DNA sequence: TGCCGAGGCCGCTCAATTGGTCGTAGACAGCTCTAGCACCGCTTAAACGCACGTACGCGCTGTCCCCCGCGTTTTAACCGCCAAGGGGATTACTCCCTAGTCTCCAGGCACGTGTCAGATATATACATCCTGTGCATGTACTCGGGATATTG
């Protein structure tokens, strides 16, 4: 039976959580598309302790035209296919994010912040961010880097120079990103205009399309749930649709979503019977084409760029395939994963897939523990008068960041 | 009996359709126009469409309560028929008049340009006309009782 989402919490501090030494704690911001996750860097503890401030990145204002709310409560939100394309509507996110986590007073945010960023910014939205953040807000400096490789970072056996492919899969996108000697090799990195929203958009469609009875039963929130607890990714698709097919093998395995009720009450209030689909939303990263979608999915993109490499650094970067963000948390993704792997590579050789320690905050730990390491490396940040002779397209090539381009924008 | 008378099958000859072959004449398809003026691309400052609670108007709804429907059959002549008669619609011919062709011939006017005006649009101020509302009676109505008209 379904459940309903919490809201309205209680996060309030005081004007600064400043810790022994270093006086100016950065923020370490994660602004992801469906959530945003924000807090305090909270230097010399080991496990990071409070990861306040987990919610949805989605903004009310309606009919009523005078107001607007941010918090977890018609409906809008600042992105774009995971690039942040909307002004007021993230200022109103940031201020909601840094007033529950408390700031000092004058006017400007006295702490340097780390951002995440999309795989690759374009450039206009990269100068905007940096403008809609240095003289709204007055940050000291900045710094820019990939969810993604944050969590990496963050899951590497050491705090060396590696090489891998990363799998990411987050609200509106997933990427394959091939990494060597520490850097994103951006120039071969692809990515799949596909991800959990679409899955969930999908399912909904289909069980309207089964139950026209009571299409307002079944909404977004609901779709959750049966995605995030009852949902898997097969081993192979065409034997578990397969197997799916025998009465007995069904009645055994489909899953009973009772709906809250007011004949036993089913030709309203049913029980919603998932069968096949709960592989066929789940799937679609694998398989656009359930969708009308012509993209080669997750499988084919990773063959077509892993050929793309002398046969020896292949043997290298597939020695690290790291699974992390969003969808990945399905159960069964490391064994489909491995399975599709095991039959892309020479005969006798050997790879090896690592699943993220936890998949969707790891990104924000990475984030954490890299701006407690690099907190004096100015050749790192982006400082505040850098923006004034540097017109905001521009970014400090460190690890776990996009590759940096010499280039100018026009503005008067 | 008879005879034959009446009887039942098969090549000429003509008269529409049908399809074929002859040759020749504008009219169709196409070219090059060429030429030019509309379509487009490129900006601009622009109007008007459109996605979106709420007051709330009325579309739809649960009751009882009766005529007109619903059912029958007698009959009543309506409608159908067939057969006969008369002509008038029809057919086939001969004489006849003009429909149609071409050709010459003119100027009537429909065509076209050449200028530029009285026209009507658009604005601002505005007063006024017109709508929506509220508000008495006056009639056009439904009924009952009797006179006149008309059917059988
Ligand atoms: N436990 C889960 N099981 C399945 N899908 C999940 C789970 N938790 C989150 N998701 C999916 O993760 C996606 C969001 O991941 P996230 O990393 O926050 O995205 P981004 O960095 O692009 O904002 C959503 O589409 C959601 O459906």
């Amino acid at each position: 039976p379904f459940r309903d989402a919490r809201a309205a919490p209680d996060p309030v501090l005081e004007a600064g959580p400043v810790a022994h030494g270093p006086l100016p704690v950065p923020l370490v911001l994660d602004n992801g598309s469906f959530q945003v996750r924000a807090g305090w860097a909270c230097p010399g503890q080991d496990p990071g302790p409070e990861p306040r401030l987990q919610f949805r990145a989605v903004c009310a204002r309606g009919r009523g035209g005078a107001r607007g709310a941010s918090g977890p409560q018609m409906l809008r939100s600042p992105f774009d296919r995971n690039v942040p394309v909307n002004l007021e509507l993230q200022e109103l996110l940031l201020d909601y994010s840094f007033q529950h986590l408390g700031v000092s007073s004058q006017g400007c945010v006295d702490h340097p912040i780390v951002l995440t960023e999309a795989v690759c910014n374009p450039l206009y939205s990269r100068q905007m961010m940096s403008e809609l953040l240095f003289e709204c807000y007055g940050i000291p400096k900045v710094a820019y880097g990939i969810d993604s490789l944050f969590s990496f970072y963050h899951n590497k056996p050491k705090n060396s120079m590696c090489s891998g492919l990363i799998i990411s899969s987050g609200y509106q996108c997933t990427h394959v990103l091939p990494i060597l000697e520490g850097r994103l090799d951006a120039k071969n990195c692809k990515r799949i205009n596909l991800g959990g929203s679409q899955a969930a958009g999908y399912l909904q469609r289909l069980l309207q399309l089964k139950y026209p009875g009571h299409l307002a039963a079944i909404t977004l929130s609901r779709m959750e749930e049966i995605l995030h607890e009852h949902s898997y990714i097969a081993e192979d698709y065409v034997e578990e649709l397969h197997k799916w097919r025998c009465p007995d093998y069904y009645e055994n395995n489909v899953h009973k979503m009772q709906l809250p009720f007011s004949v036993f009450n089913l030709a309203a209030y049913h029980q919603l019977f998932v069968g096949t689909e709960r592989i066929r939303a789940p799937e679609i990263i694998f398989q656009p084409s359930l969708i009308g979608e012509e993209q080669a999915g997750i499988a084919e993109t990773l063959q077509y760029i892993l050929d793309r490499y002398p046969k020896d650094i292949q043997e290298m970067l597939v020695q690290n395939v790291f699974l992390t963000g969003g969808n990945t948390m399905y159960p069964g993704m490391k064994a489909r994963m491995e399975k599709e792997l095991l039959e892309m590579r020479p005969f006798r050789s050997s790879f090896q897939v690592q699943l993220a320690s936890n998949p969707v905050l790891d990104a924000w730990y990475g984030a954490r523990d890299w701006a407690l390491n690099h907190l004096d490396d100015n050749e790192v940040w982006i400082t505040r008068k850098e923006y004034e002779e540097k017109g905001g397209e521009y970014l400090k090539e460190h690890c776990a960041s996009n590759i940096y381009v010499p280039i100018r924008l026009p503005k008067q």
